[PDB]
């Protein structure tokens, strides 16, 4: 990994972390429509996204810099958003989560 790409992986640790679990948690796994009950998530969301697929690039060495990265993690907020009221539980995790996100995106070497 570049040494953008790892500041972006210790990210992504923290963003899975315990530290940040009470709100990160729906975020671990892809969104599973069935099981949720919401038959019309794929109908509306057209590139799900969440931080296991992240890993699993990041470990790949899928993406090439910081900005690829930063694309997928922005990505998988913005389904929370499209998808969910804004007044929503799962929306103020999201906000949560990516205020963590953006502040440490932010300090990128
Ligand atoms: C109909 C209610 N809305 C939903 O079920 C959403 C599709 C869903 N809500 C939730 C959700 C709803 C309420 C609370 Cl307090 C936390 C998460 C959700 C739950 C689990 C999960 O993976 C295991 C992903 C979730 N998620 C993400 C991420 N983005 N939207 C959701
Ligand atoms: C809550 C907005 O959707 C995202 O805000 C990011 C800011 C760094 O908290
Ligand atoms: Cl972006």
């Amino acid at each position: 990994l570049s040494e953008q790409l790892k500041h972006c992986n210790g990210i992504l640790k923290e963003l899975l972390s315990k530290k940040h679990a009470a709100y990160a948690w729906p975020f671990y796994k892809p969104v599973d429509a069935s099981a949720l009950g919401v038959h019309d998530y794929h109908d509306i969301i057209k590139h799900p996204m969440d931080l296991s697929t992240v890993k699993r690039k990041m470990e790949n060495r899928d993406y090439r810099d910081a900005q690829e990265f930063a694309a997928d993690v922005r990505l998988m907020f913005s389904n929370c958003y499209k998808y969910n009221p804004p007044d929503h539980d799962v929306v103020a995790m999201a906000r949560k989560l990516q205020d963590v996100f953006e502040f440490r995106y932010a300090k990128m070497p």
